[PDB]
């Protein structure tokens, strides 16, 4: 019984083709889209290898023994397998060990094992990485001894010598059991961030659909509001329900935030979406920091005029002045500058936005919001991102225009891929042509 | 512009009748649902003094200078603040600290202090308690010692003389810095989750609220499934669809799992929700592990069968076997019983069973799944949860019935509160009467 019986023993991605299959992945309805778009599939198996190839080469060329990551999401860029991933990102039940020679451990949840068997990348299955109090009571010692002398013995065979662990974040008694060891522990972030900081050809593959994806999604929640707001009923959390329906729908995972506002909830921003119930000539302003299809993240943001009155004049301003942020900005992208070059160079908003402006002008996406952050220059730390652009990362470009004690701010974010010779701008979505004037 | 013009200066949950206000919490339809059901709304300030008291008195008897918390949920229940929860969890941006003296300070993101105001037990809202790699780049050290000597001078001013800070989870920078101002460390999450164990009046109404909202949402994926169920398209992705988008329609957060799974893909079980097309004659089997109205968790499991035929005959005796379980294990609940006592005496499994059995039989629920955990005695780590059950604690009562190398699961949880003479089934929610025969 076949996901796709138009075609042979795997999908278009590699995956097998089989409804019966552990493997999730996206829907019919998603592959049916992007096949209407003409976008070309991940093959899933290389985008893993490449992964797995850059993690592994970024340990090595920094001399350390691994890597031991704890972090669901740092797990999924190692892996691509998930597990509970939200219960994951505050009950630390999971581990993987890369080690310097490239072999790769998996500590999963103790009954289900196979998880990431369909990753060959994934050499041993374990149980026993849960060094948490509610996974272990006041029992969490004796069992964080028994994972760190696992480690010490791993790490003995397939990194002889090497006594430096790169470990993301780590439960203090798991920490103290691997110093006992003899483990120098250096911050496994830095190895990460800057591993999942540049995408290969089908991590750049899947981003493109990914993005398709949310922003079909994106459209679903723009009809329903235009088509429900002024009915004295539906409110913020009724349209944003349709950006988590229609995402999951398609494959999609979850959503990081809650920003979604109208009317005067959206300045300041960061407020929350909630009960308000909307209505007719507001702006509602939001940002769909969303993890989508094959786990990868579409962080854009837009504003809607829903309303039949024109809008205010100082509305068509900020959103006009928003996207000349954006786009002036997007301009400075190329492999070679520097991030405190970007924050040196920034337009510069008007003074009644400077107040409240966004705390970055760019940032990386990937599985979630990512390393670099390209704050705005006067809150830049001199020595902290000294770096360049190389091609293949991927940077959402941000504009939150916002009058101090102000009515509204216009949020907008697009979501651009580093080229050869310059920059892509991968959001196609429109802009409010009322807020546009 | 009220949320409820039929009502004062408040809600009857006490927070503020006006559309406009930041704080969030449910929708008038959540509230129209909850009405008619007769249920108590919780005194939302009354809950939030009684956390504060709780969480302060366990500091307090442990002779701590005070508790710094990192983890979202932990910030929620000494806060009730919430603030992109999600991104949270795994970008650590956000800390409380509660003194033994019970002053509370918030750091938040840097742009929006404005979140916490609503809860005046926050007595500061600062920035700066952002110490990882995304947020900091290669200068996180001087972020981290900056943050550390604000925390020593706060325990100087309401802990003079106490050195013992427990910490729930924190990046190594952090945990550095704070040694390097003489804190001894101890572990937060003991704190926290005896401190979460037991519910207050308030906090039981706010259960009660969140486990009707979520039995509602259940509801209508089950109109959804047994409606569409047949049509060849609609896929395990679509029907969960269902019930985070209702889920949320009702002021609900989000989903800690995927744990839908339909036909064999229930067995082996934690196979996760995907784009299997569902079909006629076949269980499908679902936890919902949600956190809902209120922040409140409602974590219960269900399995239905849709289709005209009976089901097959050990379908019907593995349900029976779950109900029998958790109706038995429940009996066991009354205030003094020791956790390893419910262990001991759990009702035994068929043998088919024992193998693939669920992690425990059952565990705590609050904000999310919480201490005690209460392991199967072939398990069970002798002195790791030597502790009463009290009134006020919450827990769900499990079951998995899951042939090893079997066709289906049965997953049954329903959610129950220990009172002063035993216990209170707070579940209402039926079990499908095909599938019972
Ligand atoms: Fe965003
Ligand atoms: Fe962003
Ligand atoms: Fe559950
Ligand atoms: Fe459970």
């Amino acid at each position: 019984r076949k996901i796709d019986p138009s075609r042979g023993a795997t999908l278009g991605d590699g995956s097998p083709n089989d409804m019966n299959r552990v493997e999730i992945g996206p829907t019919q309805l998603a592959f049916a889209e992007w096949h209407t778009a003409r976008l070309d599939l991940p093959d899933l198996a290389a985008m893993r290898r490449f992964r797995h190839r850059r993690l592994t080469d970024h340990v090595v060329a920094r001399g350390y023994a691994g890597l031991l990551m704890f972090d669901p999401l740092n797990i999924r860029y190692a892996t691509d397998s998930t597990n509970m991933q939200l219960w994951n990102t505050h009950n630390p039940f999971r581990a993987t060990l890369l080690c310097a020679d490239g072999y790769m451990v998996m500590w999963d949840y103790k009954n289900s094992p196979f998880l990431s068997e369909f990753n060959p990348l994934v050499r041993e299955q374990r149980a026993g990485a849960d060094l948490f109090y509610f996974d272990r009571g006041d029992k969490v010692d004796v069992a964080a001894d028994v994972f760190a002398n696992e480690v010490r013995i791993l790490l003995r065979d397939h990194a002889p010598g090497l006594r430096r662990l790169a470990v993301d974040k780590v439960m203090l008694h798991g920490l103290r059991a691997l110093q006992a060891q003899g483990f120098e522990i250096m911050d496994g972030e830095e190895v990460t961030e800057k591993a999942r900081s540049v995408k290969g050809p089908d991590e750049i593959r899947a981003m493109r659909c990914a993005s398709h994806a949310c922003e079909v999604a994106v459209r679903k929640m723009e009809d329903f509001a235009r088509s429900k707001v002024g009915d004295g009923v539906t409110c913020e959390n009724d349209i944003w329900a349709i950006l988590h329906s229609e995402n999951v729908r398609r494959g999609g995972e979850w959503i990081e935030t809650r920003l979604l506002a109208s009317g005067p909830r959206s300045n300041p921003w960061f407020q929350e979406c909630g009960p308000r119930v909307c209505q007719r000539n507001e702006i509602i302003s939001f940002d769909t920091d969303l993890v989508g299809a094959y786990g990868i993240c579409t962080d854009i943001s837009r504003s809607w005029w829903i309303g039949d009155q024109k809008p205010r004049a100082d509305m068509i301003y900020a959103m006009q002045h928003g996207v000349e942020h954006i786009r002036t900005n997007m301009e400075m992208l190329k492999p070679g500058v520097m991030i405190p070059e970007l924050s040196a160079n920034t337009h510069v908003l008007d003074a009644k936005f400077q107040k409240q402006k966004y705390g970055c002008l760019m940032h990386g996406v990937g599985l979630c919001d990512e390393w670099p952050l390209v704050a705005y220059p006067d809150h830049a730390v001199a020595g902290a991102y000294d770096y360049p652009l190389e091609p293949g990362m991927t940077l959402c470009v941000e504009a939150l225009i916002s009058e101090e004690g102000g009515d509204f701010s216009i949020k907008l974010e697009d979501q651009v891929l580093i080229t050869e010779d310059g920059y892509e701008n991968l959001t196609k979505y429109p802009f409010d042509p009322a807020l546009m004037g």
